[PDB]
């Protein structure tokens, strides 16, 4: 008694697609008979749960032609989004579609059909295809011309349902109104699934090509490589953060790819005894060794083959490491397969399945910078741009400069939640709205993120507040002492790259604490035309595996491949100390990275180490000479008119001066109160303000006063004292 | 009722000669009827997780014949490489194979068959073998008259749904041509699992015939040491660094030794239930007894027999070493069986475990000398085609010299990655191009050795910006010295050799800040070929009770292992406290554990200690005393000659020479300078030139003239007649 396989296996159609053949899926004929299926006769094909799709049922070669595989010409496998390798389930059909009366048909890239190809070639394809789906593909039409390969959608087609994912007709001559048209896509109301290809990956070319060679190069050519007798770099490797395209670069190298594409599922590879987690390996590699050229995708590999070395391995962690071992390295020199996997974080990953020869390769999928959030979210929003009119591409500027640890992932999950409030907008400025009358807003789109969590933590990017040259407080000469010699070296790249001579290393910002110091540091982020970088003091200082000489080269790394930096070091002095007979930390390990890394061989050409400090004599002395830092400046209390400024700086949301005290009497009443000290003089007055009104009211002069009072005189003669003591050394050469 | 055993135990048949039971599995009646494999009839026996042979079923002796058993001849486990005590499937093939047209036939010997042996012979054994394979070996059999003994191989078979490990053919006398050969292996199309053999073992002779002296006498020779009256060593473990090739030869033992082959690798065996991973090992040794000559491995013995003494060891580690100790010489029997073990970590084996009686033997497996590395590098070079263009020994020779510390599966990555460079290199070329026609020509290794870290230095971090002699101005005397001790002693090793003298391994660099100390050390880095370990002066000066010592002890245990290196102590007045008054540091013991490792009653042969300081008489007089510090070398202020070399280096960009600046006024007028404000002087210089213009102004004497103002003297005649001073109580006839 012959047995029906349960699920059937997509495969190629070797003849070619400009025939009658678009829906004859040749189908092995001892299940034609086994099924009660007829030949020439319409039949469901589609994947496990899954609403069908129509073909056509015709006799293939009982010996070539095994079991199992049922063959597609590739124009139906993309009504579906049929890739190979996606198990079917073939069912009898009922009802006959009937004819055509109207089909709208579209293009690739939106070419106008008309004048690229004849209409009678379109009608042979189409009348050749005898019944005809929204969503299936017409390759390698050959135009007009010759040299055009121009590939024919078809978008809708409609006469004048159930367990059939799109209701096909039968396309017939004499009356079907072939409207061409610049739709890209099948009709919309019944969204056949979409394919996943290159175009909606934004955001990682750079890391796309790796993949893409790693992929080629085992994949298509691995005679060449197997000439010299060493196994070829079948196994690559994806890790990265838990956010970013992982299992969807995984995804469109399965659309994209015309290579047979298995799948070893985590969970669902795994039955229960022995001989079937085994048994399930070995039968899924054989069967990629038949049908070639092959991908192995393994998503997650860590929940199948973790170190052994956690209580989390037991038995079947065993089984799985051992078979892949078995399997991994034996196959080779002549098989066209790969094997793709991806992992959370891959340092869990048993060794024996990354030695050379085993998963080797890899491709680091990286957190998306500021500059990279513009093509996730301008391709991200391409899905229904048509329908958005409100983009105009500044607001996206926006949103990736807001948006320090969306990883992608959170980004679209953005776009829904802003899809969810423009859906309730319209509820609530009209209860019976029309959502397509709609055009998403901005504002709701604010709405909308400020009701999701993040991210895991923001690393390499900070608020970075808008501050600029134009308004940082008065203080003119420390503007032109800062400008002349921070500015002037960092325009002289490639004149010191000739010449031969290193570049002046950076400067220490001497000043009492609460000053513009970093706010300073807040402009050069922000108007400097130099990208910033910093860490607010003793962050990377503490004693941990990756922060004692690790993370300082990680930051330098990032800095250093960039463009020109001006990294920054908040208050180096407390960071380091002297260490040599007063304030000996237990360090030790963090001074050192930075000596080795910035007195060495790498090349550092746009960087400059601008540090910042309130106890300069607290600094090591390995850093105020020449060879780390070698400019020296400091930094004052705001003066009279910068007090102004900072005044009218503190106040946002005031009336003060119309209502109550204007902000430029202020000016000089301010004295010996630091530029974050003013700050606090004015938000004690704030408090009080909610003090004598409780609810809405301007301030009052004696609420100044109290500030006054409250906080004395901040900036005393001690530290000009201590200053100028250090400063007759610093400044000159004693 | 009946149940049949989920995996098998292969096994031998009792007949050793070739007839019609050689193609036969003997397996036991109950099994053959559970499976309805009909006795004769098609079967498929495979190891888990492989492709299965096809052998025909017959029956065994239901009284006598374990279950688990099935019964293999030589030749058809030589098709898979069955190894005794393989758990192999067996499945039923309801399958007639096909008729042969055309059989290959070969001989591991490479002797002409029709010299040695008449073809009736071969006829009748592949006649009487009932099936062909690719892959089949016939061995001993016998040659002309008897003169020796030849082993035949089935190269390849052709004719003119289950799935093989080789293809099943049937003989069908004269109408299938027996077709000789003279490859000695199988036709590589088959991917045919091929023997590991001592032939690819590289090195290690000595211990390969150890093991095969503690293999032979212990299984196939008992009654010898029986007759002596005397018990036979049942144990045999191998120690030394990873990746020196300690699996290699467990795998190599049991492929090539005729005995069951049991293995516990390590956490294989483990479990969380109360007594079940005891119970594994129970077993394993009781079926080792059954089966006999048997050989047991346990790869990482450390792993689950620890110390049993220290404080993670609890009761679970305790019962599992008792089971081992137990299972090895207690109340029970051992027979002929040899437990063979590998270690990394022969002091973390419990101690208990090591005693005569149970490991008798610890084989030592070493890092590799160069004679090893070049027999390593040979017969990894071997297996590849004539692709290599490397000189089998010249080249080889070299690349052998210039790894120093490898371990040999560096040695393998490193071929492995000459590959990689070699096709990308093609890759670079076109994409199109002949790859097998690449030779790997040796610069290929070249490029693919400074992508490789030798195994005792991965790390070891350095910065390292590949200094050479020629950057060094001047110092012809310490370049002259340091080649005798670095260079000389390998480039003419034989006649230190002949003349009973080794070389000094000890120099004290001591001078004036700023000379050529540093960068002298960074020069012998560079340039010598050899290793190179750095260490600083208060680096290793933790606060605890012991860490410095063993900082100390830990640099020279890698020094050791990567010998020849050198060890550079930058600042070794910080390790060198007398603590009595001279120099009254913290009661620290680091001068101690220094001066023991230099010369103490372990020898240290093969390092060279190279230390810097600037104050010289703060060291111990006997750090400085011959054997620790051998020779002692004044790197004073650079002389005008010297001075002039260092401006035309760093001034060859400057166009000065075209602008008139004479450097011979420039040498002259720099009297008494530090060679680093020499090289200050020409970089501030650059910085004068490039501060008046963003484009390049070549240097002009003016800033310079500029320059000189500021550069204060770094070097006093103080520390001048200080250094002249020491350098004539020691070091000099005084
Ligand atoms: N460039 C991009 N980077 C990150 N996500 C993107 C990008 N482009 C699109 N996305 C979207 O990111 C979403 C989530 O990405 P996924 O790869 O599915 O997450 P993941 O890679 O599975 O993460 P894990 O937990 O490490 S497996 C998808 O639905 C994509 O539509
Ligand atoms: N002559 C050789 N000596 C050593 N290793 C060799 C040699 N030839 C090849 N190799 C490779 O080097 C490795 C030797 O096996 P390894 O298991 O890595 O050594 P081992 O680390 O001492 O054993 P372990 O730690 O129990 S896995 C393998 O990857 C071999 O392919
Ligand atoms: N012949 C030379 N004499 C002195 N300095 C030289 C010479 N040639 C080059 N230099 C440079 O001068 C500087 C001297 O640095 P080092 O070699 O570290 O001196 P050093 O005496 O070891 O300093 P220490 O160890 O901190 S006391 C480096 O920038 C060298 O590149």
């Amino acid at each position: 008694k012959f047995k029906l396989p349960a699920e059937f296996i997509t495969r190629p159609h070797p003849s070619k697609d400009h025939g009658k053949e678009t829906c004859t899926a040749y189908i092995h004929p001892n299940v034609l008979s086994s099924l009660e299926i007829n030949p020439g006769s319409f039949c469901t094909v589609g994947k496990i749960g899954e609403n069908g799709i129509l073909v056509i049922a015709r006799a293939g070669d009982e010996e070539v032609h095994p079991v199992n595989v049922i063959t597609l010409s590739t124009t139906i496998r993309s009504v579906g989004n049929l890739i190979l390798g996606d198990r079917l389930e073939l069912k009898k059909a009922q009802v006959q579609p009937p004819y055509a009366t109207k089909v709208t048909v579209g293009s690739l890239q939106g070419y106008n059909i008309l004048e690229c190809m004849e209409e009678k070639v379109i009608q042979k394809l189409l009348d050749d295809s005898g019944v005809i789906m929204p969503g299936m593909i017409f390759q390698n039409l050959k135009t007009k011309a010759g040299d055009e390969s121009i590939d024919v959608v078809i978008t809708d087609a409609s006469d004048d349902n159930l367990f059939y994912l799109s209701p096909p007709f039968i396309f017939r001559k004499g009356s079907t109104h072939i409207t061409f048209s610049k739709e890209t896509q099948a009709n919309r109301k019944y969204n056949l699934p979409e394919p996943l290809s290159y175009a909606a990956v934004g955001g990682l070319d750079k890391e796309i090509e790796s993949l893409k060679s790693a992929i080629e190069i085992p994949l298509h050519q691995p005679t060449l490589f197997s000439s010299f007798g060493v196994s070829p770099p079948r196994g690559i490797l994806l890790h990265g953060p838990p956010g970013t395209g992982k299992t969807m670069l995984l995804r469109v190298v399965a659309n994209t790819s015309n290579a047979h594409v298995l799948t070893i599922n985590g969970p669902s590879i795994v039955s229960k005894y022995l001989g079937e987690t085994e048994a399930a390996l070995r039968d899924i590699f054989n069967e990629a060794r038949k049908y070639q050229p092959s991908i192995i995708f393994i998503d997650e590999i860590d929940s199948i083959a973790p170190n052994r070395a956690n209580d989390d391995s037991g038995e079947v962690e065993s089984r799985v490491v051992a078979t892949l071992l078995t399997l991994m390295d034996g196959m080779g020199a002549a098989g066209k397969v790969v094997v793709i996997a991806a992992t959370n974080r891959p340092n869990s990953v048993d060794p024996a399945l990354r030695r050379p020869g085993r998963f080797d390769q890899e491709v680091e999928i990286g957190i998306p910078d500021v500059d990279a959030r513009f093509d996730i979210l301008t391709k991200q929003f391409s899905r229904m741009s048509s329908d958005r009119h409100v983009l105009d591409s500044e607001a996206i500027k926006y949103i990736a400069s807001k948006t320090h640890g969306y990883v992608g992932a959170d980004l679209t999950a953005l776009c829904r939640e802003s899809v969810m409030k423009t859906i309730q907008r319209g509820l609530g400025t009209d209860a019976n709205i029309d959502k397509f009358s709609l055009k998403v807003t901005l504002k709701d789109v604010e709405s909308a993120m400020v009701d999701i969590r993040p991210s895991a933590m923001r690393e390499i990017f900070l608020e970075m507040p808008k501050v600029y040259w134009s308004d940082i407080g008065g203080q003119e000469e420390l503007k032109t002492k800062m400008k002349e010699m921070i500015q002037l070296p960092l325009e002289a790249s490639e004149t010191f790259a000739r010449l031969g001579i290193s570049a002046p290393k950076g400067v220490l910002l001497y000043g009492p604490p609460g000053c513009s110091k970093t706010l300073t540091a807040k402009a050069l982020a922000t108007e400097s035309g130099i990208n910033f970088l910093a860490v607010k003091g003793p962050e990377i200082f503490n004693k941990y595996v990756g922060e004692s000489e690790r993370a300082i080269r990680e930051i330098f790394r990032k800095a250093r491949s960039a463009a020109p930096s001006i990294i920054f070091f908040d208050e180096i002095d407390a960071l380091s100390p002297d260490r040599d007979g007063s304030s000996t930390s237990a360090a030790n390990h963090v001074l050192t990275s930075l000596l080795n890394e910035i007195d060495g061989v790498e090349e550092l050409k746009g960087v400059v180490i601008v540090a910042a400090t309130n106890r300069p004599d607290e600094i090591d002395a390995a850093l105020l000479r020449p060879g780390r830092l070698d400019r020296h400046i400091y930094v004052g209390p705001p003066d009279v008119n910068a007090r102004l400024e900072i005044l009218k700086k503190c106040t946002k949301k005031f009336n003060t001066e119309e209502s109550g005290v204007d902000l430029h009497e202020l000016a000089d009443r301010t004295e010996g109160y630091s530029g974050a000290e003013v700050v606090l003089l004015c938000q004690e007055a704030g408090l009080a303000a909610i003090m004598e009104d409780l609810d809405v009211a301007k301030v009052e002069l004696r609420h100044f006063e109290k500030a006054f009072k409250g906080i004395a005189r901040g900036i005393t003669p001690e530290m000009l004292s201590y200053y100028e003591e250090f400063a007759l050394r610093s400044g000159s050469s004693s």
